Formats: C-alpha cells, structure tokens, sequence
C-alpha cells in the first residue's frame, strides 16, 4: 500500500483595506499611538436666525 | 495627547433673487421706502358688455 497525495490548506489572507468595509471609514497610520494620552475634533457650528 | 481636528460650518444662503419664488411677484427695489407713507393707487376698470 502506498499514499495517493497529501493536501493542505493555503490560508486565505484577507486584509482591511482590500474590503469595501473601508468606504465607511477613513484609514491613517499613526507610528506611536502607545504615546498618545487622548484625541480631540472640535466643532464651531455657527447658526443663523 | 493630540489635537486631531478642527472644524467649523460656513452658512451659504440663496437669497430671493435666485429662489423660484420670484416668479410669482414683481421685484422693484426703492432707494428708501421711509419718504411715501401709504400708497394709494387707483384703477379705473371697464369690462365689456
């Protein structure tokens, strides 16, 4: 008796930005973000009467 | 800690000129309204028999 083949798995590897989940996103890459404390946006909404 | 952003609207506003709402009046701008207090103006209308 003898073995016919031996088959494995090649992962597919699927990342972030490839997907079109990062249409509802905006992506910036920040080197030390183990530095940072906390963020702030800060809005003026100026309304007329 | 980091300041990510800062942003602020700016109010555009169509003025009356540029609406639709002009075609259905007649715009004649005065130089100042405050001289005539009342205006008074008579029509003499004669239909047809």
């Amino acid at each position: 008796e003898a073995l016919l083949g031996v088959y494995t798995n090649v992962v597919e590897f699927v990342k972030f930005l490839e997907t079109a989940l990062a249409a509802a996103c905006v992506n910036t890459e920040f080197k030390d973000l183990r530095r940072m404390i906390d963020g702030k946006i800060q809005f003026k909404i100026s309304m007329p009467t």
